[PDB]
């Protein structure tokens, strides 16, 4: 009925951290750290989203965020050129942070957003209030990320729950078209786009640095 | 054991940090030299806000005013490098951001995760109170962990020298305490202003001299 921030939550949370200077400390010495950071409601599916990728696994049983968690997973980069080129392959290094969505976290999560060098934005496409609060997601991007203008890769998620979708993708690829963000219909459960969305991101994170 | 989550109200002040931070961190990433940042840390109580506001406003306050999980505080100020014999260079701009952590635990894992931005770091104790004087190894403990920087710079500040009637930990210790793990120690006070300075000004030399062998 009355929850607080249990001795174990905080332990959770300071493990996530160590583990993370550990992974910074050892970088100053695989051939380049991308990080980018998955944000959203509660229930949206980032977790999930982010275990589909990195194991192929999907666990149906919500197990809600203590406050921060990421993966990692090392991939090979191809840059990719105009119509249909690739380049050469580096290898590629990300850590896939994972935040949590409740609002209780909202300080601590926001605080990791410099940490990204982009972000993959979650809705529901089976909640229509986690669809309407893409905005308000994307000006807390605009508002504490590196970068003036981030890389973003907007996901609906739960394509496979089609019997209760109940966002029009019309709608949705309207919204992608008027921030200028590539879209993406996902599914954690079975896989779908998942890895395309991703390597999208990848992609428009790895072009940004070869202009400067 | 019943740490009360951030309020409404709590969360709100931090926010506006985060946004001062980031407004600050974009404007720098594209005038002054370089930017250097610090991080206060230690138990509830020490003086660690009282120490920052002293340094950049020359002012002391009374009336204990907890610090709600995060702030910060600003300083344009010149430094010049010691070379061999005395030989001070070019006067260079430094901006500092002077990171504030609260010390009680249920922030811990919030102000621990600004260990991230800090170049070095202020480790305060109180004069006029033994135990937090002995969390001083959990906190080192904590900064080799959680530094990004490996060896960080620290400088240790026993703070509240000008309460000398309410003096409790002995000076013999924990200048034992700063040589057995090599790290400069300063006697403050937030009050009247001694050594505040210089202890900040050692700290921005370690971190300065550290950066130029790179
Ligand atoms: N059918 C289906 N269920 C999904 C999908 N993605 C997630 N779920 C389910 O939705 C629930 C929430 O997923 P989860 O990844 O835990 O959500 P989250 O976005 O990380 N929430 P939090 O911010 O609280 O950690 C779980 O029951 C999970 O099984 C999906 O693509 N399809
Ligand atoms: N006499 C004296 N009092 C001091 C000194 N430093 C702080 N105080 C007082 O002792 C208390 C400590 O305040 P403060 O700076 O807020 O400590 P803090 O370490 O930042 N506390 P918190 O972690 O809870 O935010 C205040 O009442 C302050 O006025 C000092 O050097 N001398
Ligand atoms: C412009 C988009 C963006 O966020 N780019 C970016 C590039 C490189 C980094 S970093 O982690 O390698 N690094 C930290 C300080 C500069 C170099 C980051 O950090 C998030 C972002
Ligand atoms: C080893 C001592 C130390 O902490 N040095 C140091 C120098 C510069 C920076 S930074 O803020 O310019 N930066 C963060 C990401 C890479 C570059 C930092 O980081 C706090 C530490
Ligand atoms: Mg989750
Ligand atoms: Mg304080």
């Amino acid at each position: 009925h009355m929850s607080f921030l249990t001795e174990e939550e905080q332990e959770a949370i300071m493990k996530v951290l160590q583990r993370d200077a550990a992974l910074k400390r050892a970088e100053e010495e695989y051939d380049y750290l991308i990080k980018f950071l998955a944000l959203g409601d509660s229930g949206v599916g980032k977790t999930s989203v982010l275990y589909q990728y990195t194991d192929g696994k999907f666990n149906s049983k919500f197990i809600t965020t203590v406050g921060i968690d990421f993966r990692e997973k090392r991939v090979v980069y191809r840059a990719s050129g105009p119509d249909g080129a690739t380049g050469r392959g580096q290898r590629i290094h990300l850590q896939l942070w994972d935040t949590a969505g409740l609002e209780r976290f909202r300080s601590l999560t926001t605080a990791f957003f410099r940490d990204a060098m982009g972000f993959l934005l979650l809705f529901d496409l089976t909640n229509e209030q986690s669809f309407l609060n893409v905005r308000n997601w994307i000006s807390q991007l605009q508002m504490h990320a590196y970068c003036e203008n981030p890389d973003i890769v907007l996901c609906g998620n739960k394509s496979d729950l089609e019997d209760q979708r109940v966002v029009k993708e019309e709608e949705a690829i309207a919204l992608a078209e008027k921030y200028g963000i590539p879209y993406f219909e996902t599914s954690a459960a079975n896989g779908t786009n998942i890895s395309q969305a991703i390597e999208m991101l990848l992609d428009l994170i790895m072009k940004r640095m070869e202009r400067s």
